[PDB]
């Protein structure tokens, strides 16, 4: 099975980038034998990189040149990544919460990249100590996932390992968020917590959730504003409450089943646009997380942690993190998750790069509406039904094409065929 490289063009216009696809194709055509393999790392690393610039990631001839075919005729393609190199500021890791995790995802890019693997392993040996359980079997069983107990360690495991991955190819964060659950993994991610630590608090609160709150509630994300919600809100005081800030566009709710099925009937006469979260068989950020208090605290007992060392921004307070302790650990189960006023203060700091570090992007659009009108780069990682190295290539290249830095030629190879 060959392995996909990124495959890097450019020019100084748009005309001149589709003018160097067309010529790259051609010579391709010409050379029957030359593979992308061969060609890859002399694009990166002999050649400028232009003001517009395009990335095809592809493992064969043939996809290549549908790549580069799409381009020189100026259409999208499903792995052709082209942008304007006109990036520039510090990045942010996001670290997803809830309904981002699509099953059998991390089983092939475990297969496929040598850093991911090591960190999934590194997880698997943390999670085995605590859990019982093995974190590569039950990445692909379906049951096991709709457990919040496994899920919640799993979806943890693939952030971080995820994480990794892109620090492998140099794309670090300068500050982490992460919505609910997500802290924990920013929070190890930044340095304030071991793997070991941050593990151990995903498992012991998630198998608590499962234990006392599974089955007793639901979650529903809302295309509307936070006002907007909070006035269809009115007669569900103490029964549906808002659990989530996501951005002007994205808010989530959170109580009893029946009493969200009530409410997604006041939406759905208005036409408004609405999902449950996958995963989610409880009332996250509601006051029947009050309940859990005390067995949290004695679980948790003192948090093993330090200062981290790079900003993180909770989603607790929206503000830069102080102790992560134990009361901190329950808070950002019981109260709302302030993930816009987090990304809000990176934004007014300078920060123009978010990189979601998830299977499947859940909070880019968020970003995305947050962030205007400043110039930015926002990406994820993988998508569901598409966990390869490939797919992670092609969101390392949406870096690349808007002038960010990141070490492609890493997974580029050892061609030396010029032109």
């Amino acid at each position: 099975v060959p392995v996909p490289v990124p495959v890097a063009v450019s020019g100084a216009t748009t005309a001149g980038l589709r003018a160097q696809a067309a010529r790259l194709a051609g010579h391709l055509r010409e050379r029957p034998a030359l593979g992308p393999e061969a060609v890859a790392r002399p694009l990166l690393l002999s050649r400028a990189q232009r003001e517009r610039r395009a990335v095809v990631v592809a493992a064969d001839r043939d996809s290549l040149l549908t790549g580069l075919d799409a381009l020189a005729g100026g259409e999208a393609g499903p792995r052709l990544a082209s942008g304007a190199a006109d990036v520039t500021g510090r990045v942010v890791l996001v670290f997803p919460g809830q309904g981002a995790h699509w099953t059998g995802v991390a089983e092939r890019l475990w297969r496929e990249a040598p850093v991911f693997a090591d960190s999934m392993a590194r997880c698997a040996d943390v999670l085995r100590d605590l859990a019982g359980w093995e974190l590569r079997e039950v990445l692909v069983d379906p049951v096991a996932l709709e457990r919040v107990d496994v899920l919640q360690p799993v979806s943890f495991a693939v952030v971080v390992s995820l994480a990794a991955l892109w620090a492998s190819v140099g794309v670090r964060p300068d500050a982490v968020v992460g919505h609910s659950q997500g802290e924990v993994a920013a929070a190890h991610v930044a340095g304030a917590l071991t793997l070991a630590e941050a593990a151990r608090i995903v498992v012991l609160r998630s198998a608590l959730i499962a234990r006392e709150l599974s089955g007793r509630g639901a979650m529903l994300t809302v295309v509307a504003d936070v006002e907007r919600v909070t006035a269809l809100l009115a007669g569900f005081e103490g029964r549906v409450c808002v659990a989530a800030v996501n951005g002007p566009a994205s808010v989530t709710v959170s109580g009893e089943d029946g009493a969200v099925r009530e409410f997604e009937r006041v939406l759905s006469a208005r036409r408004m646009l609405r999902w449950r979260l996958p995963g989610v068989d409880f009332a996250g950020h509601s006051p029947q997380v009050d309940a859990l208090r005390a067995e949290l605290l004695a679980a948790l007992g003192d948090i093993a942690s330090r200062e981290p060392e790079i900003p993180l921004l909770s989603t607790v307070t929206g503000e830069p993190a102080t102790r992560l302790d134990a009361e901190h650990w329950y808070r950002n189960l019981r109260e709302p998750v302030r993930f816009a006023d987090a990304v809000t203060a990176l934004l007014d700091r300078g920060h123009r790069v978010f990189v979601e570090v998830s299977p499947h992007p859940v909070l880019t659009t968020s970003v995305v509406d947050l962030a205007a009108p400043h110039r930015t780069a926002v990406v994820g990682t993988l998508r569901r039904d598409e966990g390869g190295l490939d797919r992670f290539l092609l969101s390392a290249a949406e870096l690349h094409v808007r002038g960010v830095p990141v070490d492609l030629a890493r997974h580029a190879g050892a061609g030396t065929a010029e032109v």
